[PDB]
């Protein structure tokens, strides 16, 4: 028996066995069940209970140290077959984890201890950051509660009429009305009613309308708002990951007002530059150390002829690129005529190898081989769709392009870590999707009346591949959507599983991602005073002064400028002013540097380009020509030099000025490698996004217009979709939209529509192509896009290294001690005498620590209290509330009171002391003057009322290890400001261009009376907004409109409301580059340096705590 047992457990055979079985059961769950499936699930049972006994009699079941239930995984095993009992002897709900032992496949792909444990140390490691992320996210819900409570139900309701249609006025028939929702306004065609509220800058009402508050929902099936602290809670959390936040952003200013925007600024700068960036080193740090354990256990064969197949290569690469929709008969000529002339020379090319260089010389060789198959390719696609192999050909630029060539040498040398973490990713995807699909299939189709028209979503959990493609969308960061859509037919048990999708799926496998390619890619007199003058402090004081306060100026010529002459007259004025000066300053820096070395910088020619735009200008309007004001604007770019010299400054430019060459290295490789997709993507969809529609843009069924000739007879509109494939240029602004995952959905619902040219779409027949996406995103989204934190992340580090003065060649640990030793040197203790008889007596009780863990309890029961405040909340309620917390406040005052008898003089020596005598103050005159602040504006009512906050943010204080990770963000607060600082000001130059270029665009797409270009604030509110990229594809299609609009006529003074395609493209592209994929991701860099600086000093070294508890007994 034990014999038996042992021996055949040790079998590989056994193991493999019920590899497959596993296998197999997995293919089965995705195809609707049958009764096929139903006996087959009784056998693959029977086989998981034959290995379950087998292993029980060989160990034993627990009651010795190697029982079957002392391992992990046999736990999970014996759990699944259980539940897979009781689910067959005797809820539906139960039944999905069964798939949850597909999870043992991971263990057929080598090397994949390594990023198991990696997982599993991550997923240890988050413990501390988990309780200050949920302390984090509790306080901004409330200082949300407090901001915008109610504010989402704002609503234009109808005036009372005075006809008398509804009767003589009276109080209930003014409610009657008033409460109907046939008189809110919402345009024809809207699902969702317009926002308002009476604040300036905030939404506005039509004539005959007032904004009035308390009426009907809040928005998205009323799942969005701040009424509740749950609620808010799940706005803030949304708020910090990103997802499609630009809503809520728009919604909440639009109700309260744009300075609201201070709000958006702090959570996301603390939550999501910070706090994710803290996910991400923890992540970084868990796979760096399983690395290091894991290592350390331990005529043609000329260059001229390869030069003329380099430049036939890249000619017929040429050639590929230039297939597009609708091509004339000319074009397919050549195009054709080249194709047959560069298979020709590959053909020639190949014999005369085989000739010169022996066929077995010839195909030991790796690239020949690769060129052989892009021969027999070639003759069998003429021949006789092959069209597609054709892009093997592009592949041979790698050859003779170096730094292709040692990207794809990186690619290949650790390709098993990647495999590794691709197969993990889609595992969880695929257990994710089973367990949906069961747990909320049937909702969609049972509760379909629900939905806005009774129509099936797009996005659903119907059947495998559409739980599949949901779960991965959550994984590329869009879940809140799909969790409202999944709440609307089902109940609270969507918000668990989304949450949990995207916690395991974006911020660890993505992150470990990130981890793996960082571990891998990775006269006399004259001169003499213009001298002196020019190196004197005060002149450059005044020069940058001047600089700042013209900058500034610029900021007021928005829309309204025309109407006051004043300004105008100041603007004009200032013009002639900054002309001389530009021209005295640059005599003085000539006379004083001389020619050669003025001539020679950079920042000079930046001056002297200034200097010449402004001297265009002036002959210009000399000669009565109106000034150019794209020259004018020019000056704005005076204000780096300044910047540059800021203090703690220095380390950020370095970075980004040491980065900048393999930032372009990284781009000119992901143009390639998009290249190769949109030529793939013209071969698949060029004309095929064309369909029909009626006066109302609404496509019709493929039942009445079959193609495009009913189309045309019914007198209907065959319109093509703004964002295509119908040649490479589109192809390329497509795949950036589907990269960013911005205007994707739109694209993606085009493409699996698809029929053949001229024929109308059909929802959902072509859905493989989702297939085609998907590969994109992975190569294209989760790889190349993340190459540039890894590059600044490593540069930072060596920058970092070089501000401090420390040698580069110097190691990890000798680092450590000398740190340590650094912190030796400064050390100096103190202490503290007791109380005279009732004064020690008093110290003695403070000094203790029962009397902290009180405190802390009573903070922790204030913060409920506050957290039970709610919208529509009853007067007594709010009284109640009221008087609870004013105990609360004489509680904490006796606290200090009876420390401050205690400590006497002393008590001020620490600083948390004073902030809670701060604290102490405020809430005492705050309880005192609430009534008469409220009494004698709501908003600044709700304002001034957030520092009730002040006395819960003491619950921080004597924690470990929120501590330590505290003082790593106080190590680099210096740095992040000057990061942020660097992005107002390319936030401010693009505010003064785009203020420029787009202020008088007709409303379309994002573009609308609250958010547009006509003022300095709203340009600041639309370009913080993007600087996330999101909302970036509404924005440009607002901005690079061409169509059905009345061009400029300068006699009559119109502007015009025209857009720009090529303006458009050029000024959101690099403000998506500038910001988004390079300076947004100096914060990952500082983070996570700093970080893994406090981490090691934790563990591998000496910490300030270690001082001080060692100062502690002496
Ligand atoms: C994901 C990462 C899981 C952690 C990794 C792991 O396997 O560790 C635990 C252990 C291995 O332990 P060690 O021995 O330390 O590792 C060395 C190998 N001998 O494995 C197990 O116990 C396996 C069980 C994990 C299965 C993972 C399943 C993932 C899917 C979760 C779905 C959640 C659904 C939630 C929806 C809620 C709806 C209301
Ligand atoms: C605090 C700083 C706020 C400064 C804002 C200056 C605003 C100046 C101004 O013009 O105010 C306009 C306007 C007043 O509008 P009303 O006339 O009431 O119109 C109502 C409808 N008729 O002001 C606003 O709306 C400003 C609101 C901005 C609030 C943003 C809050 C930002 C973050 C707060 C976090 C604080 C947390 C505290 C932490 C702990 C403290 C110990
Ligand atoms: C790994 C990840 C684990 C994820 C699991 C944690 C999430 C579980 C949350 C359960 C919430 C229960 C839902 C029921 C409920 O009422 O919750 C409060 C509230 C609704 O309150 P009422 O106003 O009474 O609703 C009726 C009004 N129409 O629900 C919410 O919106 C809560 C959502 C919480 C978001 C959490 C996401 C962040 C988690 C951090 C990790
Ligand atoms: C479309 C309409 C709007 C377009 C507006 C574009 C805004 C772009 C803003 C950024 C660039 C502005 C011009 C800067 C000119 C640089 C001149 C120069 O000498 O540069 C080197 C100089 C080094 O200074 P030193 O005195 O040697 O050292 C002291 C450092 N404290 O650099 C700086 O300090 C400049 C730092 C600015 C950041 C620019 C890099 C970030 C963007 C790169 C991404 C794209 C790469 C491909
Ligand atoms: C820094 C980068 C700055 C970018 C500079 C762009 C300059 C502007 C050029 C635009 C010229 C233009 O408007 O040409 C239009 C012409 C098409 O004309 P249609 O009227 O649509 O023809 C009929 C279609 N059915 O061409 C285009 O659409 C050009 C599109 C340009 C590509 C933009 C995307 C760039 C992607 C960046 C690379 C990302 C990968 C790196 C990582
Ligand atoms: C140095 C770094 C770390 C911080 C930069 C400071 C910003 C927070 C400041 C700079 C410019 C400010 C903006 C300047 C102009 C406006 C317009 C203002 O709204 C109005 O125009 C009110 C009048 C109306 O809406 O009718 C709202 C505040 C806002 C967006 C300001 C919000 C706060 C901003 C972004
Ligand atoms: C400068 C002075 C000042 C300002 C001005 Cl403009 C005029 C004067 Cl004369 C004085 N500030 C200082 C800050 C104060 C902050 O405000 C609170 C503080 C609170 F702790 C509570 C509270 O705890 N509420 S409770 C019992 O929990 O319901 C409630 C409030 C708000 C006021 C209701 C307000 C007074
Ligand atoms: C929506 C609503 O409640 N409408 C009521 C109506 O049912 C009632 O008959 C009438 C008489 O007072 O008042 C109003
Ligand atoms: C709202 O007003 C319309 C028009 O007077 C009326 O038909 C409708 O019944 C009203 N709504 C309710 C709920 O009575
Ligand atoms: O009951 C309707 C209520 O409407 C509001 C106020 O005018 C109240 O005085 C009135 O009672």
């Amino acid at each position: 028996i034990r014999r038996v047992a042992i021996s055949t457990m040790v079998q590989p055979i056994f193991s493999y066995f019920i590899m497959i079985t596993i296998l197999i059961h997995c293919i089965f769950m995705i195809m609707p069940a049958t009764q096929t499936t139903y006996i087959l699930e009784l056998v693959f049972l029977s086989i998981y209970t034959i290995e379950v006994v087998v292993k029980v009699l060989a160990r034993g079941f627990i009651l010795h140290p190697f029982a079957y239930l002392r391992d992990p995984w046999n736990w999970l095993d014996f759990l699944v077959t259980l539940i897979g009992y009781i689910t067959l002897v005797v809820l539906y709900a139960l039944r999905a984890f069964r798939v949850l032992r597909s999870w043992r496949t991971v263990t057929i792909v080598p090397g994949w201890r390594t990023i198991v444990d990696a997982l599993s140390l991550s997923i240890t490691s988050l413990k501390d950051l988990v309780l200050l992320l949920l302390f984090s996210l509790s306080v901004f819900a409330l200082i949300g509660l407090q901001l915008f409570m109610g504010n989402l139900k704002h609503k234009c309701v109808k005036h009372f009429p005075a006809d008398g249609s509804w009767g003589n006025f009276t109080d209930e028939r003014w409610f009657n009305y008033t409460s109907n929702s046939s008189h809110w306004y919402i345009p024809d065609d809207w699902i969702e009613y317009p926002l308002c509220g009476n604040s300036s800058g905030a939404g506005m009402c039509p004539p005959g309308y007032t904004c009035l508050q308390g009426y009907g929902g809040n928005p998205n099936y009323g799942y969005t708002s701040f009424d509740t602290f749950g609620w808010a809670f799940l706005s803030v959390f949304r708020l910090v990951t990103l997802d499609y936040w630009e809503d809520l952003y728009q919604l909440a200013l639009r109700s309260a007002g744009p300075w609201h925007i201070l709000f958006f600024i702090i959570v996301v700068f603390y939550g999501t530059f910070c706090f994710l960036n803290f996910i991400l080193a923890v992540v970084v740090m868990s796979y760096t150390h399983m690395v290091k354990r894991a290592d350390e256990e331990k005529v043609v064969l000329s260059p001229f002829f390869e030069l003329f197949i380099a430049v036939i290569i890249v000619l017929n690469i040429t050639f590929m690129a230039l297939d597009h929709h609708d091509m004339n008969i000319e074009f397919e000529r050549i195009l054709r005529t080249g194709n047959y002339i560069f298979t020709s020379i590959y053909i020639v090319e190949a014999v005369l190898k085989i000739i010169a260089l022996s066929p077995k010389f010839y195909f030991k060789d790796s690239w020949n081989v690769f060129d052989f198959i892009i021969v027999v390719f070639a003759i069998l696609e003429l021949g006789l769709v092959f069209r597609s192999f054709r892009l093997l050909r592009v592949f041979r630029l790698a050859k003779f392009w170096p730094t292709l060539n040692n990207f794809m040498s990186v690619m290949t040398k650790s390709y098993g870590a990647f495999v590794n973490v691709m197969y993990v990713m889609f595992l969880l995807l695929f257990i994710f999707a089973i367990i949906g699909m069961q747990l909320f299939g049937m909702n969609y189709i049972d509760n379909m009346e629900r939905f806005p028209d009774g129509d099936l979503p797009r996005w659903n959990f119907t059947d495998f591949l559409h739980s599949f493609m949901i779960v991965f969308r959550a994984l590329c960061g869009e879940w809140i959507e799909s969790m409202w859509d999944c709440m609307l037919v089902g109940d609270w048990s969507c918000i668990p599983f989304f949450v949990a999708v995207f916690f395991v799926g974006n911020l660890v496998i993505l992150n470990l991602l990130i981890a793996l390619l960082l571990n891998n890619y990775g006269w006399s007199n004259i001169r003499r005073v213009c001298f002196l003058l020019a190196k004197n402090k005060y002149f450059q004081k005044f020069v940058t002064a001047v600089l700042v306060i013209t900058s500034v100026l610029l900021a007021l010529e928005d829309i309204y400028l025309p109407q006051r002459p004043v300004l105008v007259n100041i603007t004009l004025y200032v013009d002639y002013v900054l002309t001389a000066f530009f021209v005295i300053e640059m005599i003085i820096m000539l006379f004083a540097v001389g020619f050669k070395k003025y001539f020679t910088s950079k920042w000079y020619w930046l001056d002297f380009i200034v200097v010449v735009a402004y001297l265009l200008n002036f002959v210009l309007m000399c000669a009565g020509i109106e000034a150019l004001q794209t020259l004018r604007l020019l000056r704005v770019f005076r204000l780096f030099r300044p910047l540059s010299k800021v203090n703690g400054m220095q380390v950020v430019t370095s970075t980004l000025v040491e980065a900048v060459p393999h930032i372009f290295n990284v781009i000119l490789v992901g143009i390639f490698f998009w290249l190769v997709f949109a030529i793939m993507g013209v071969q698949l969809f060029a004309g095929k996004f064309y369909k029909c529609v009626d006066e109302n843009s609404t496509v019709l069924s493929h039942e009445i217009t079959m193609d495009r000739n009913d189309c045309l007879h019914e007198n209907y509109t065959w319109e093509n979709s703004p964002m295509n494939f119908d040649h490479v240029g589109n192809a390329y602004l497509s795949l950036l939209q589907v990269a960013t995952f911005k205007g994707w959905l739109q694209i993606m619902n085009d493409a699996i529509d698809s029929r053949e040219v001229h024929k109308q779409p059909i929802r959902e027949t072509n859905i493989y192509m989702y297939l085609y996406f998907i590969f994109f995103i992975v190569f294209g989204s989760f790889f190349i896009l993340k190459l540039f934190v890894c590059i600044l992340i490593d540069i930072f580090r060596q920058q970092r290294r070089k501000a401090e003065g420390l040698s580069a060649t110097d190691s990890r640990t000798q680092l450590i001690y000398r740190r340590a030793v650094m912190r030796t040197m400064s050390a100096k203790p103190v202490k503290r005498i007791p109380k005279n008889k009732i004064q020690g007596c008093i110290f003695d009780l403070v000094t203790n620590q029962a009397f902290d863990i009180s405190i802390m309890v009573l903070i922790c029961l204030n913060m409920v209290t506050m957290m039970v405040e709610k919208e529509g909340q009853s007067q007594h309620m709010t009284e109640v509330l009221y008087w609870i917390n004013v105990v609360f406040i004489i509680l904490f005052t006796g606290e200090c009171v009876l420390k401050l008898i205690s400590l006497r003089h002393y008590y001020f020596t620490v600083g948390w002391n004073i902030f809670d005598f701060v604290v102490v103050i405020i809430s005492i005159v705050g309880m005192f003057l609430a009534d008469l602040i409220e009494t004698y504006s709501p908003t600044l009512f709700r304002v001034i009322r957030l520092a009730r906050i002040g006395r819960i943010l003491r619950l921080v204080k004597g924690a470990k290890g929120i501590r330590l990770l505290l003082l790593a963000l106080r190590k680099a607060l210096r740095t992040l400001f000057n990061v942020s600082f660097l992005l107002f000001v390319i936030m401010f130059v693009y505010a003064v261009f785009g203020m420029e270029f787009f202020m008088h665009i007709r409303d379309a797409g994002a573009i609308d009376d609250v958010y547009n270009f006509k003022t300095f604030g709203q340009s600041i509110i639309l370009l913080f907004q993007l600087a996330t990229s999101a909302g970036w594809d509404g924005v440009y299609f607002a901005i690079a409109n061409e169509e059905d609009c009345r061009a400029p006529d300068h006699e009559l003074g119109y502007p015009g409301n025209c857009g720009s395609r090529a303006l458009g493209i050029a000024y959101l592209v690099s403000y998506l580059i500038i910001t988004c994929l390079v300076v947004i991701n100096m914060y990952a860099a500082v983070i996570l340096d700093y970080v893994l600086e406090v981490y090691e000093d934790s563990k591998e070294g000496l910490t300030d705590d270690d001082y001080d508890m060692f100062f502690e007994v002496w």
